[PDB]
Order: C-alpha cells, then sequence, then structure tokens
C-alpha cells in the first residue's frame, strides 16, 4: 500500500513520504517484491 503495488506499481516516493510523516520514522521505501511500504 501508500504506493507499493508491486513490481510494475512500486511509488518508493509516495511510501517515502507517507513514512515521514509518522512521527519517530526517518523514511520508507518499498520492501517485499514492491508490495509493503517498508518506514524506518
Amino acid at each position: 500500500g501508500f504506493g507499493c503495488n508491486g513490481p510494475w506499481d512500486e511509488d518508493d516516493m509516495q511510501c517515502h513520504n507517507h513514512c515521514k510523516s509518522i512521527k519517530g520514522y526517518k523514511g520508507g521505501y518499498c520492501a517485499k517484491g514492491g508490495f509493503v511500504c517498508k518506514c524506518y
């Protein structure tokens, strides 16, 4: 979700911006074959 819609629809920036809006996270990217927005 959050832009991570598989290896043909992998919007890392959308995920990153989603993750950065959550207190305590620095960023994010698509993981698990493009299907998971992973925040860090």
